[PDB]
């Protein structure tokens, strides 16, 4: 009830799958409200903040969400002093500007914004209707730093398929 409009169900779902394939718990994924998304004034969903050494088949995750009543988002991974999270738009954000996209593996700054989308994966690769795209993340303070990579695979992310499968369906 305020400056952004999900409901009831509609958040507690995805936020659901974002704790469940980023394997951690309900108070160990940071929700976040208006102070990052405000850019969209009354509508967006919030923010999910994640862990140093994981991977997820993200795409399985931007299908879960369009899919949920038929509304998109762009996923802005905003990195910030020690943690990733992502930064969740349905709507406009105010770093679109400056903000980056990557497909490959780099070193990205302690302070950097990037957005992942089906329109931004379609620019980097010819997209299809069976993309597992897989995203990889860490954490430094020795290097002080992140360490990222996102790379686009068809059905051919089939091991990693059946492996999330076997630990998401088999809670």
């Amino acid at each position: 009830a305020g400056h952004m409009e999900i409901d009831k169900n509609v958040g507690a779902d995805l936020i659901s799958n974002t704790r469940r394939i980023l394997r951690l718990d309900e108070n160990e994924l940071r929700i976040t409200d208006t102070a990052l998304i405000c850019k969209n004034p009354n509508y967006s969903l919030c923010d999910a903040m994640l862990t140093t050494d994981i991977v997820y088949p993200v795409e399985y995750l931007l299908s879960y969400w369009e899919c949920r009543s038929g509304r998109t988002a762009c996923f802005v991974f905003k990195n910030t002093g020690c943690r990733v999270s992502l930064s969740c738009y349905i709507g406009f954000p105010e770093r679109l500007k400056d903000l980056k996209r990557v497909c490959d593996f780099n070193f990205l700054s302690v302070n950097e914004a990037l957005v992942v989308t089906l329109a931004d994966i379609e620019r980097i690769k010819p997209c299809d209707k069976g993309v597992l795209t897989n995203c990889v993340v860490r954490k430094s303070n020795s290097g002080m730093s992140y360490n990222i990579e996102v790379v686009a695979f068809g059905p051919d992310n089939e091991a990693e398929y059946q492996a999330l499968l076997r630990d998401i369906y088999a809670r």
